[PDB]
């Protein structure tokens, strides 16, 4: 970020990135030019000696498509909140759901992981999420160093119209009903973490009636975690079991799921870092004789070549391990290998 | 505002805010995540010793729906202008409509009241408005202290197509002919100011054929205002007359409506800020039978606390006092009370 | 632009500007209010002695509709490079088509002109473009001042569905197939010239009525005068199944000539005077040779500092009514514009 203003107990980052960013794939609807940035702004506000107020908003632009395109920008991250010392702080507005606290350990590939994957974005408490209430704690309440915790509320977001309508609707796939989440992070050692995740919220009449596949009053979530970053040595891997709450593509959502991720890398001191990944996500008790299947299942290659702290270019290779069958074919799940080349300017 | 440039003669603001925002309601269309952020731009150039010119833009971005829906920002405003010292100012782009010189004294809930209550925007020269050409005095070119007046014309924003389209085309609920409006303001003492804003409107062929209510060539609109703003206490009210310009929900538009808004607050050494308000909007001569009908009634009780200059939070209770009848349930209005909880970081 | 930022070898500058903005024509899809903005910023980070990265955005916001209008802003541009020495600079992202390098002479009048006219974007290489890695080499290799040359890569961007389909498609007005280009310019008189090849995609062959081809060319060759308060301009360029025929398809040929001529006086007055023509050949459907654009523009600016301008431009449409221009949406009518603008 640039800091663009500080004066008088007010501070004011400027950040964001351009990404020139192209895929190579068979699958068309994938392949092609992926350029896109992200702006966004940080603000904090020292109030007195043990409160500080706080802004975020991050916005992300596509760039690929005409001028003519609809629905080529949107926002990530909007919330503001306060900072209470010791004691903590609580947000609320668009924000990461508290699971992310810890499989956010994971995301950290070239240019493939993250939301999208295992869990997508508006996705009950998975990721980025409307509505979300977040009280936090560092270092719990300054007695134990290393050691974090968050608890979260979530309102329902509905449906567009008719009884399970919320202002702010939205299709079945990306709906909610009051929810929470809880998470919590540890320096078990020198540079290696452990953290614990979990979820419950409550489903909508839309997500019980108009896909075919998940049935259940509740989504639920359970996140473990580990994580090394020391000695140029970055490891982390991190286990979820869902019900009612992994996606089993445009079909629904799967009755249970069971979604793994693991990643080494290493960072060189000239600046290059490559990357080494693999991701499953397996879907279980799916209506329609579907039985157990895989939703996503890849090993990934990269590596990022960091010119600086304000500009990189990188290349990711997802090897897809997914076969075609008619699960695959009829949810519109991606089984063909892709290759990005990256060449990023961030300030 | 955040001064981010100020050099040669050339400065630029920056501001906004974030705004963490729920909305509790039995009506569906307005309960739940309520989360949007502002952000503009305003920047004014010293030209010569007796003229400067201007740019503003406003631009608000809703947070509360996904990453994949549509229609989510929006431009509040965009103009430029050049100032005269004594002669007045000329600024053209979307503004504010002048009547709202004098509505304006009332729109200062913690969060409800302003447009889309008693008058909307794009909504004749009743607030926000695209293709304004303002003309501007202060103090009465100098002779006068406390003095303000306003000249305002605005060209046809017609139909999408047919006879009646410009290039920026809309539907009839936000169509508007060629018209002008006037507004003068007189500040007696500092804090205690009377008003008076009058506009005048060609009617569209759409606003007569489409909608069932509401038939006649001519919108126009009367409004008077009185502010009592000093030692702590601000007090407010405007009584406006409206022909043909006072939209009756989806039904079209009122033939005549009266529209009356009220507000007292209060506010005290360590930040609280109390409000109470009184708003309504009643139709006359309404078709099909409706005679005369209530648009819009209701009281506000609420409050502001102010962190400081940069954040705040609030509390407002909309309690509504309007009938669910086949007037309200036919025109698409809401009956139900709303309670707001809003926590605002501003830059 | 105002550098908000410069700090340890990183620079940001913020531009844009706020354009109030009303047309006046009978021709009710021109007339009315087009005010708009325009918001960007412009990065470089210094690598080392020899290497230097940037980032550009460019961002487009309307300003003329309510709001609770759609798809009232977009990306212009939005590319990130290297630039090493003498050797050159490369950028990958939305960025301008390098015939643009040598269209851009005569893309200077006070309002019209530009893209829209003979040529659009999302137009192949002709102006701004998805997908484009650019090359470019000022002073050859810093051996012969004034001498420019481009060379420039974009790939596919194909239709929505289907197997013609790319993750970026659009209609087939907006797409194209793997295309390359080059551009040389020699500079206070100038001569440039610009060549570009695509192929076309499968849409664009079935689903407009007119033009046909596997490939899409252009030929361009420029002029410029500038020096001694006086700026003159000249481009033209022939194509072959590149030019809009309005929505009804490609001109299988066209022609197109822009030149124009202003002049700068002290106090801040620039009048303008300009012709601009697109003439296509050889149309389906009993076309056949149609004057696709056609018209004579006066206007001037006048600049009160470097960030406050006003205007007007009057746009003489010489184009006739016929079945071409009403099916094709071509719109034959006069336009008068006035503007006032705020630069940052
Ligand atoms: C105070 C100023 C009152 C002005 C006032 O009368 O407010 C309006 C009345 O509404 C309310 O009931 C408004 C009620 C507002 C409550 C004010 C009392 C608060 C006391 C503390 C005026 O309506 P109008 O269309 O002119 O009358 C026509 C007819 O006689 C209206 O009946
Ligand atoms: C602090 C500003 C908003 C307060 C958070 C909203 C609380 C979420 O409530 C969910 C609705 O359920 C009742
Ligand atoms: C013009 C394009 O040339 C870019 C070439 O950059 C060479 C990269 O060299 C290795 C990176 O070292 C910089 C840190
Ligand atoms: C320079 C800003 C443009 C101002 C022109 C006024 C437009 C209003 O006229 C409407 C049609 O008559
Ligand atoms: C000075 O000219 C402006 C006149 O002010 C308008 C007053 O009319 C409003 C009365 O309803
Ligand atoms: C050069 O002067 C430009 C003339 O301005 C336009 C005049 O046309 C207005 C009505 O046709
Ligand atoms: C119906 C499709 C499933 C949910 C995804 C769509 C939600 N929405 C409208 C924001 O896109
Ligand atoms: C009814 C008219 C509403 C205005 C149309 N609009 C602006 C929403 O497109
Ligand atoms: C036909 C071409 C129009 C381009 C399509 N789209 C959606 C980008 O506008």
């Amino acid at each position: 970020g640039a800091e663009i203003y500080n004066k008088d107990g007010n501070k004011l980052d400027l950040y964001g990135k351009i990404d020139g960013l192209h895929y190579f794939s068979d699958d068309k609807s994938v392949d092609g030019d992926q350029t896109y940035m992200r702006v966004g702004v940080k603000g904090e506000t020292q109030i007195n000696d043990q409160l500080t107020g706080y802004g975020q908003w991050e916005y992300n632009v596509q760039a690929n498509n005409t001028e003519s395109s609809s629905d080529q920008a949107w926002t990530r991250l909007a919330f503001a909140g306060l900072k209470f010392g010791d004691a903590g702080s609580f947000d609320y507005g668009r924000n990461y759901g508290v699971v992310y606290d810890v499989t956010s350990w994971t995301d950290v590939l070239p240019e493939f992981g993250g939301d999208g994957d295992t869990y997508g974005s508006d996705n009950f408490l998975q990721s980025r999420a409307n509505g979300v209430a977040t009280y936090r704690n560092s270092d719990f309440f300054g007695l134990v160093d290393g050691l974090n915790f968050a608890l979260q509320y979530q309102g329902k977001n509905g449906s567009v119209s008719g009884e399970g309508a919320t202002n702010n609707g939205r299709g079945w796939s990306k709906q909610n009903g009051d929810g929470f989440g809880t998470s919590l992070t540890y320096d078990i050692w020198d540079g290696i973490s452990a953290g614990f995740a979990y979820s419950h919220s409550k489903r909508t009449d839309e997500q019980n009636s108009v896909p075919a596949l998940g049935r259940g009053d509740n989504a639920e979530t359970y996140t473990g975690g580990l994580k090394y970053d020391a000695n140029n040595i970055y490891l982390a891997s991190q286990y979820t079991q869902t019900y009612n709450a992994t996606r089993a593509g445009s079909l629904g959502f799967a009755n249970k799921a069971q979604n793994f991720e693991v990643v080494a890398q290493y960072q060189f001191d000239f600046g290059l870092r490559p990357s080494v990944a693999y991701l499953q996500s397996k879907g279980k008790d799916l209506e329609r004789g579907y039985g157990d299947q895989d939703i996503l299942k890849y090993v990934d290659v990269g590596a990022t070549y960091y010119f600086n702290k304000n500009m990189s270019t990188y290349v990711d290779y997802k090897i897809n391990l997914l076969d075609d069958n008619s699960f695959t074919r009829n949810a519109g799940i991606s089984t063909d290998d892709v290759v990005a080349l990256g060449l990023v300017y961030q300030f």
